[PDB]
């Protein structure tokens, strides 16, 4: 048998993002976004009871049993912080436990082009980075935002469900609010962050009506806002922005975003061709005087015909010709890369070229 | 007068499972009884009383589980009995005494083809991420539905998979994916607890039940917006119905959030019925299927719900899906179903009537 | 003592409720109507203590709480009743009813024998409706005692409160009392599906999620049994339809047209002797005809359909039943009048 | 401040509801400060503000200015506004129509001949 400091230790040294401990199953760990068992006999419900509260406090321990939910986050000294969640299933305890990095990476790690780098250096602008869960948007964010934490002397606040990485204070005053603890929720996070004189806001995922038009408030007053979305590219991210509206009010968001926007990522995580690790495909849309036309015109399908041509001029870059330079220098396989192109008969005529 | 030597529990779900039963009966002022192709038949034991009812049904309950069947006086549960069979018990209360219900839960899921789903069923099984809405009254074999599409990822996936039932219905031991089964009322609160945590327990595919309220279908549409697949059902009788119900149910005001979330994250809609067999023993599966293509994606940004049945009535060939009607005339080409079965159920008599009469058949 | 002699006569008499009231002697209802006894007036000195004579010291104190409370007692040797004890113009009041234990069979109680024949069906839903006493419990209670010997089936009641008990024949009988075995007709229908039943008795179909109960009872395989308080087959599959928003009136009509196979529609009415009632029932059997026609939403045109599907169904309208019981004399024309859906062509259909 | 004309002309109306929108830090306060000490000026009226919280100070002119804090001057704006008709006001000063409570109490108070004064966060005259 092994305890949980040492489920814990094989799952960072493998590289893996989850631990999971549930019983009529060994361990399991997330590597790579797919699940693989340890080499351990299955759990009972001693072990994932034992292995679970061997992490907890006395109190932790009284409020998971009166809810049978947890989320907590925990140290291990020498080692790495993790953020776990305990719950119950079929009359025994669970576990999940998360990793949460201790360094930020820097942009040529995570294989996001220069331009990227430029955005860190805008002075006013929503810039969106979008995505599936796990697609790496957290990381790029931090990213970005720890540049700016090195180059600048203004404010930054981030709004986070929950904090993830953290941000030393640097050049910049950085300010992080965990929703749940720090802050009753993002709608009264933002409800003040106007009065809090920043500079740079992060506001996580714009996921409602109230939270969108927050977003372009800041950033239409001369704020540099940062937010997600679960969109997969450039255009369906702009589109999903204004089909929340009505359509009588979509004229005005259309205007507003095309003056603040100043960027968007859209980011997806695909299998390496190596068999380990996972490689990042990105679009890259920033607005050329060409696009910021096209958003107000209500002609939002030319974008795509005009970042296919504004690439070397902006650094633009759609998704298909993303996958087609992995597919070069043989980071995916070919059945990987046509598995994510939104359109695969075009990066197939790309291929053949 | 007889004493000191009752049959156990474990005893008594032994010979129900040797004597291939499907039902165990304990109730007061009756002896145990056991349903052998449909039908009760008293065992050869004495009468139990309140004393034996309640000692049977406490020795498969845990201490968590009599104090909650003591709360409501029901409950709903399963357990295993090792190297024998698994079990769905029911607990309730009649004439002041504890009565128990026992039905044998057999290992072997049913695939799609003996349920009679058609093949499209089995790629919404292969969906990456995205909505997958299974609908139908209540007992049109929607649970049986999802415990089919759930072993086929339980089988091919590495991936987290967690269900929240009321109660768990089907049982899924894990095979390539961890399964996780939360059931409502013993592992957790309720759905609304549930779901309030299970972005933080890393899932990749999540069943959710029925969407019940409107926490539920916006907790649903965020998990299938995440890059997730969720299982929820409605009781809803088609797709155009289906998809009235989860706008119709928001403000006037958030509706175009709610239409353009469908149109990018709804993948599937399957809707059953049960209807009695053209054979005279059971029922078979009638089961409109529409499976979202570009233009009924459409369809569903620009409030033109009521549009999408003309889509299904073309899509069979090309996209896989099936109107009702058109499962209606498919059943009947096989003679599964009566004449007036058929016509009695149809949700329009008028186009399976044309169906029919094509000559060209 | 003296409250102990007083529900003696109730028994004796055949009456279904005592009455102890102020400025009034006992009474009790014969019949359907309130009978005064040869005896001194109450007082509220008497009605306080003939009340308290059958209460527990808990019973005492709750009582007083609230002026209200319910209560079941049972006297040795006689029989259990209900009683309700509560407070006007100042003073301690009763009304007392008999719980019968004793279940009649479908002639004795007049039933036709096509009454008889739905205790064989498989399954489906049967409705049997009428005003409060119009015999809808020994009707049922007749349907579910011929199931418990005829069938190795599984019956649950819910029943609120149990009237008629029903001991294991051949069947095997659980009946939930709502306020004691569970909690509500809600509750308990939300596990019924689970608890394995055949048979299922589920009171009066009196809001929106029970009806939805019955017909998922009815067209999932079970035999489901439910009331309402009409007063005719056409008035019954009426309440149905009409409990439901518009937009789903079709689902349910179709619904119906499927698991329906009996509405009974009952009221008890005073023999001509003068002593005794003798049941009036109409019976609606949906052949293909109707059936039909509940989908169709032609509801109305059912009632021309059971006027001619007698003889080869077993069906009988209300006015053919009320012309028997006139043609043999059973009832006056003023109560066969009284009670006619349409009196003008049962004097047609008397005269020919 | 760059104000037009028309909005010292506003400062002379002598009832209604006169709004002053934007978002957080468009400017909001400073007009309608400009706008009371105006008002404070060249009136002998009655000035009554409710603020959360008080940012400029309008002391005594030829008005009588009487400014509540909320929390520590009165409860709530719902317990303020449910007093200010028994205060003898003529301008008064109700911050942001934060809920319905508020908003029909500012109407109120516009109906019944006063001169009210409130914020919101909208951007347009329609919107508002
Ligand atoms: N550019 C990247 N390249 C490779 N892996 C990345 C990249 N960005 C993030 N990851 C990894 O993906 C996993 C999830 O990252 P995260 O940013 O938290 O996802 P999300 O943005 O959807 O919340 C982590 O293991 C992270 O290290
Ligand atoms: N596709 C199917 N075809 C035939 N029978 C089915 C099918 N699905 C389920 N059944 C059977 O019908 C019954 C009801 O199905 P179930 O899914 O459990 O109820 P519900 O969908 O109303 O919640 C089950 O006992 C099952 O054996
Ligand atoms: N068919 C019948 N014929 C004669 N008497 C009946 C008949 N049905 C019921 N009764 C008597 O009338 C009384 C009312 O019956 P009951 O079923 O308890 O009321 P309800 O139908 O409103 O629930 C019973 O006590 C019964 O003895
Ligand atoms: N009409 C104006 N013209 C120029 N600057 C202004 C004007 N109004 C306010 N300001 C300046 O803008 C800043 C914000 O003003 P403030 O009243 O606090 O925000 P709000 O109007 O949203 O309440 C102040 O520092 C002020 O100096």
């Amino acid at each position: 048998m092994a305890n949980m400091h040492q489920l814990l230790t094989e799952l960072v040294n493998r590289g893996g993002s989850d631990l999971h401990l549930t019983t009529n199953s060994p361990p399991q760990i997330r590597i790579d976004g797919k699940l693989l068992p340890l080499d351990m006999p299955p759990l009972n419900a001693v072990d994932t009871k034992q292995l679970c509260y061997s992490i907890l406090t006395e109190q932790q321990k009284h409020k998971f049993e009166e809810n049978n939910e947890l989320d907590l986050s925990f140290g291990i000294k020498g080692l790495s912080r993790f953020r776990g969640n305990v719950f119950v299933q079929r009359g025994a305890v669970a576990g999940v436990f998360r990793v949460i990095p201790y360094k930020i990476l820097s942009f040529e790690e995570l294989g996001l082009p220069p331009v990227v780098r430029e955005l860190a250096e805008k002075p006013r602008g929503l810039v969106l980075v979008t995505g599936p869960t796990g697609s790496g948007k957290s990381t790029t964010l931090a990213a970005i935002i720890d540049k700016i934490n090195t180059d600048r002397h203004e404010h930054i606040v981030t709004v986070e469900d929950p904090i993830e990485y953290l941000h030393p204070h640097k050049s910049c005053v950085v300010n992080q609010r965990e929703v749940g603890a720090d802050t009753k929720s993002f709608k009264n996070a933002l409800k003040y962050i106007l009065r809090q004189d920043p500079d740079v806001v992060l506001v996580g995922e714009l996921r409602d009506l109230e939270t969108i038009e927050a977003a372009l408030t800041l950033a239409e007053t001369g704020h540099l806002c940062f937010a997600t979305l679960h969109t997969n590219s450039a255009v369906q991210t702009i589109n999903r922005i204004v089909d929340v509206f009505p359509s009588y009010q979509q004229p005005q968001v259309r205007a507003q975003l095309s003056f603040v926007l100043e960027g968007v990522l859209s980011q997806t995580l695909l299998p390496k061709a190596s068999g380990t690790g996972r490689v990042l495909a990105i679009e890259v849309m920033v607005p050329n005087p060409a696009i910021r036309n096209l958003i107000r015109e209500d002609k939002i399908h030319q974008i795509y015909s005009q970042m296919q041509v504004g690439q070397e001029k902006f650094g633009m870059m759609t998704m298909n010709q993303c996958l087609y330079g992995l597919l070069q220098k043989r980071h995916i396989t070919m059945d990987v890369g046509m598995g994510r192109s939104p359109d695969p008969d075009e990066l197939k005529q790309m291929l053949t070229s």
